[PDB]
């Protein structure tokens, strides 16, 4: 994914990705080349509760914001919005 990309694309800009396997708050989504990125508990919807939450399942994707980097595992944080720091500021 985002391990060869740090050259040529930068944080910020929106990434879609794949639900696929579980953390203990957490979903790790399949972002591709071998790599994932995070999905939270909300899975998406469109605003809250349940609203795209009953047609998006395990291995289908969503759109997230990309966030930042972990130097020491080489990896993306998502946070699964699109935009995240556009609510007031």
């Amino acid at each position: 994914m985002f391990n060869n990309w740090v050259a040529l694309n930068k944080k910020g800009a929106i990434v879609t990705g794949k639900v696929t396997a579980v953390d203990a708050k957490g979903a790790t989504v399949e972002l591709a080349d071998g790599v994932e990125g995070y999905l939270r508990a909300s899975e998406a919807s469109r605003d809250r509760v349940e609203d795209a939450t009953l047609v998006l399942s395990v291995g289908d994707e969503v759109e997230a914001k990309f966030t930042g980097v972990d130097r020491k595992n080489r990896a993306i944080s998502l946070s699964v919005r699109a935009k995240d720091e556009a609510d007031e500021k």
